[PDB]
């Protein structure tokens, strides 16, 4: 859920996972258009991930799962259920995805209206 989404993003990158709560086109609630940067092609990842793990029968925003912070990298499980280790996969993946990225401060709260109504496509 949300409660290992910030957890996950914490342990392995470098800054607080409030960055990411509104920036870009995808990193918030929903999104929309083109990313902005790496940064918001991580969040448009996750979003598509979270999208598959829902049609898959999951609650990506709210089911607890197990993990471990292990030398600032996320290791998952033990899982009960395939959902635990979709989710666990999904947050996993975002987290090592935005370690490697360098914040634009400027994308921090941008403006909806600047953002396309069409998306690229999920993997
Ligand atoms: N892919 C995202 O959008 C996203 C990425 C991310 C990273 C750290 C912390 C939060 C993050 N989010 C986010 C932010 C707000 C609501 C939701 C929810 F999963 F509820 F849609 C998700
Ligand atoms: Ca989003
Ligand atoms: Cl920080
Ligand atoms: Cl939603």
């Amino acid at each position: 859920g949300i409660l290992e989404l910030a957890g996950t993003v914490g342990c392995v990158g470098p800054r607080t996972p409030i960055a990411y709560m509104k920036y870009g086109c995808f990193c918030g609630l929903g999104g929309h258009g083109q990313p902005r940067d790496a940064i918001d092609w991580c969040c448009h990842g996750h979003d598509c991930c979270y999208t598959r793990a829902e049609e898959a029968g999951c609650s990506p925003k709210t089911e607890r799962y197990s993990w471990q912070c292990v030398n600032q990298s996320v290791l998952c499980g033990p899982a009960e259920n395939k959902c635990q280790e979709l989710l666990c996969k999904c947050d996993q993946e975002i987290a090592n995805c935005l370690a490697q990225t360098e914040y634009n401060l400027k994308y921090l709260f941008y403006p909806q209206f600047l953002c396309e109504p069409d998306s690229p496509k999920c993997d």
